[PDB]
This record gives C-alpha cells, sequence and structure tokens, in this order.
C-alpha cells in the first residue's frame, strides 16, 4: 500500500512509521510526506529518509475544502492508498474525509472516547485519570470518533505534567501507529460494510 503521512510539527510518529515501514515485512511504503507548516523538523525526518516532501499551507487557502483539495491532489498525484494523520493538526473538510473513509488513519493521545480534540493530555491531568494512553482510528467526519483500530494504555504518574506523560504517551504511539499502519496495508484490518471495523 502506497502511503502518505500529514505532519504539522516535529515528526516522531513520522519517524516511527518511516522505520516500521523499512522492515523487510511492512505492507506499507511512505511515499509522500505533506505537512501544513514549513521550516517543521517532520519535514527534515522525511528529506533525511529520502521521502518527497510538499508543503501545503492552510493560510494560502480561501476556505477548507480549497485547501483539502490542494492536498487530494498531491495524494492522487502520488497514487497513495492509505493516508497517516501523525500530529497533523487541521480539521478535514467533509468531502475530503468521505473520499478517503476506510483509507486514513489518526494517531490521538488519549483512550479515546476520553479527551477528544487539541490537548487531550490537559484534559488527562485536569480530569485526574491514572491511566491514559493513546488511540489509531480511522478517520470519520465527526472528530476523534471514527472506527479504533488500536490502543494502549499508560500509567499517569503522580506528578505528571503535558512534557512528562506526552513523553511517555509518545512511546506507546510509536508502537501502535506502525501496528496500526501494517494492519490496514495487509488488507487484515478494514472498515466493515457496516461501518464498524472488520478483521480478516
Ligand atoms: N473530520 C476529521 N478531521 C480530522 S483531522 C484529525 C487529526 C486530529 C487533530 C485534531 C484534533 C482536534 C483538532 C482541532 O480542534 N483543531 C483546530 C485547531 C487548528 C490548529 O491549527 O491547531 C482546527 O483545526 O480548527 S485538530 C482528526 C480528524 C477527525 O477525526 N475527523
Ligand atoms: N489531536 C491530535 C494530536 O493531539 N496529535 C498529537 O500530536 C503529537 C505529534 O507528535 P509528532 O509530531 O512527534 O509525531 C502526537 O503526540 C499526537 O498524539
Ligand atoms: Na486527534
Amino acid at each position: 500500500a502506497r502511503v502518505a503521512v500529514l505532519i504539522s510539527g516535529t515528526g516522531s510518529n513520522l519517524q516511527a512509521l518511516i522505520d516500521s515501514t523499512r522492515e523487510p515485512n511492512s505492507s506499507a511504503q511512505i511515499d509522500i510526506v505533506i505537512s501544513n507548516k514549513a521550516a517543521v523538523a517532520g519535514l527534515d525526518k522525511a528529506e533525511r529518509a529520502g521521502i518527497p516532501t510538499r508543503v501545503i499551507n492552510h493560510k494560502l487557502y480561501k476556505n477548507r475544502v480549497e485547501f483539502d483539495s490542494a492536498i487530494d491532489l498531491v495524494l492522487e498525484e502520488f497514487s497513495i492508498d492509505i493516508v497517516c494523520l501523525a500530529g497533523f493538526m487541521r480539521i478535514l473538510s467533509g468531502p475530503f474525509v468521505q473520499k478517503w473513509n476506510g483509507k486514513m488513519l489518526n494517531i490521538h493521545p488519549s483512550l479515546l472516547p476520553s479527551f477528544k480534540g487539541s490537548n487531550a493530555h490537559e484534559q488527562a491531568l485536569e480530569t485526574g485519570v491514572t491511566v491514559t494512553g493513546c488511540t489509531v482510528h480511522f478517520v470519520a467526519e465527526d472528530v476523534d470518533a471514527g472506527q479504533i483500530i488500536l490502543q494502549e494504555a499508560v500509567p499517569v504518574k503522580r506528578g505528571d505534567t503535558v512534557a512528562t506523560l506526552s513523553e511517555r504517551v509518545k512511546l506507546a504511539e510509536h508502537k501502535i501507529f506502525p501496528a496500526a499502519l501494517q494492519l490496514v496495508a495487509s488488507g487484515t484490518v478494514q472498515l466493515g460494510e457496516n461501518g464498524k471495523i472488520c478483521w480478516v
């Protein structure tokens, strides 16, 4: 499966995905890396990897659909099969999500359905859980409520902050995201006709 990875920042999940898709048995190949922000470090991790990069600045675009349409165009150009949102911090338009229904994965740093949205760690700390984690799911139209592919639990330690909790969670992210991609690329997992997640 040809895979595109969209980023907005450091790219540690990108780097974990790169590492795993270079494995002999990997059913995925990363063919393009797209970032909506320039001079972000994921772009360099990808350039060091030999992977093409494109920056699509969501500012030059009047509306969202014109912006996503810009991305779609690149996906088509690279004959992409699977889209991986790895720290991509834009919300995708309905038609874009519908078009890539069943083919777009997202990594979120909570145990969904807990702590949706952009500050999951702050929410987890504010709430006082002693267990959090991360979730790889299919992107559906309503955010962080598509079909769940993998989750891993991560303990919250006394005195944790966003810095230390997110450090510990990212170690889980870098495991279940490559695994989730491999499940979907190998055809072992798919969105079923019934909309829930289908194992094979
Ligand atoms: N349809 C759809 N689009 C998706 S995109 C992502 C990737 C998950 C990332 C995010 C989660 C919440 C965010 C948010 O509230 N974002 C603001 C802030 C903008 C910024 O620049 O930080 C905004 O974009 O307006 S972003 C997942 C999903 C999804 O499940 N369904
Ligand atoms: N709502 C989505 C979200 O919060 N995404 C989060 O951004 C980070 C990106 O790190 P990286 O750029 O080093 O992969 C990850 O921790 C991921 O869970
Ligand atoms: Na998310």
